């Protein structure tokens, strides 16, 4: 009876008898290249002769990048202040997909947004086309100045938004505008925005998300609203 | 001098002091939606608060994707039987392209001449190849079906592969039933690193400019059986 090597880079390799009707050992290499980069997978496993049926997947077109930064002066402040551990990575996978942060199944795309303030970053630019993929997303350390300045904060009308907690940044890269946003108890950001995050905005990440902007530097202050 | 988190997926993770003048720990987050799937990689490290400079890549616009698959019926056969090991993965970066003649690996500065934009299917008795050229994000999203996916379409053709005198001959070329859109029967000879031969079901597009084997000499017709040998 029929016995295959069962491999493939970062799994559990060995010879493996096959199930019955799988008649066929197979090797499988997938080259890939993308943005000058080449991938190359090998993986080696039974499989069969007979054809057999398999359900295609809706094709979206879309894909949604996002980036959130966080920055801090004092020491050891990007530790996590949770008890338990904290996630790097996650895969998630959604299988409405194969048939049988939105979920559509059976938004303002394409386009990025951009928000920021003193020290925090988020963007996200959801793209229909491939050249819109392979542009990398810049972080705050290498975005220029813009000549915009705008007032930032975070927090409730008297803790992390409050005169004494409220500063003039200097804005960078795309994130011309100053931004106010309302939400929830009560909560509240200032910050450089992207004209495009004014029109539809998506940031912390309260809901009854409340947000205006304007085009002309400080007119975020406080005392305007 | 300030003590940050250090710290990601696959990475070493730890406390660090930093190196002078950056003045800022971070944390960063990017969830990347795509084809269904939903992936978030969070990274802690050091950095600084002055803009400093970093250049952009040229963006290419393609993605070759390309699928082989090799079978064979007999105990352990897909043991790549030589006596060193063997290759589960590898990856490889052109650093010109971060701002630092080709077919189909790329040459940035003999440059931008594929004729590609679509796929190229090919395959024979036990041997299938797919090259699929993109240049939108829908094309991406079409998954490359396997041989054991793929309905006979009523084409035939022979199929051999190796020498004219091993692997070629009237005695080792077998009629196969082709499967998918391979509907055109092919015969390619090109060399190895002699004279190398291969007949097999291919596809329209695997005719006209295909490839993925020195020198390679390509004839196609579309009557089932008409790559058999005394042919050419
Ligand atoms: C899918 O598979 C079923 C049974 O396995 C078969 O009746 C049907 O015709 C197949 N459809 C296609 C398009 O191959
Ligand atoms: C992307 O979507 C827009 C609609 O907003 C459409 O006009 C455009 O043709 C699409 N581009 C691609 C490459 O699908
Ligand atoms: C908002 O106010 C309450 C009480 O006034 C306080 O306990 C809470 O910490 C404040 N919010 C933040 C984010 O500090
Ligand atoms: C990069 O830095 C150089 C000098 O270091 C500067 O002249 C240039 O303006 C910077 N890049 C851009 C895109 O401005
Ligand atoms: C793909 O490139 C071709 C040029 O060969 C062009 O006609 C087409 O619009 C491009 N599609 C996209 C989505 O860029
Ligand atoms: C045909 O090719 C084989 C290798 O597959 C080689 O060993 C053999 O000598 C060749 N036959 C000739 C040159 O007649």
């Amino acid at each position: 009876s029929l016995r295959c090597m069962q491999c493939k880079t970062n799994g559990d390799c060995r010879v493996e008898e096959c199930a019955l009707g799988q008649d066929l050992c197979r090797t499988t290499i997938v080259r890939l290249w993308e943005e000058g980069e080449e991938l190359e997978l090998v993986e080696k496993s039974c499989t069969h002769s007979e054809k057999t049926n398999r359900t295609l997947s809706y094709r979206t077109g879309l894909k949604i990048t996002s980036l959130t930064e966080v920055v801090c002066g004092l020491d050891l402040c990007n530790q996590g202040n949770s008890g338990r551990a904290v996630t790097y990575s996650r895969s998630r996978y959604l299988e409405c997909i194969s048939c049988g942060p939105e979920e559509q199944c059976l938004p303002g795309c394409p386009g990025s947004n951009g928000f920021h303030n003193n020290d925090t970053f988020h963007f996200l630019k959801c793209c229909n086309t491939t050249k819109c993929n392979e542009g990398p997303i810049l972080e705050l350390e290498n975005l220029p100045q813009n000549g915009r300045q705008c007032y930032s904060c975070k927090g409730n009308s008297t803790h992390g938004c409050s005169s004494e907690e409220t500063f003039l940044i200097d804005c960078r890269g795309p994130m011309n505008q100053c931004l106010v946003a309302t939400g929830t108890q009560s909560y509240m950001v200032r910050g450089c925005a992207t004209a495009s995050m004014c029109q539809h905005a998506h940031l912390f990440s309260m809901n009854h998300i409340d947000v205006s902007c304007c085009t002309k530097s400080g007119c975020n202050h406080p005392d305007l609203d």
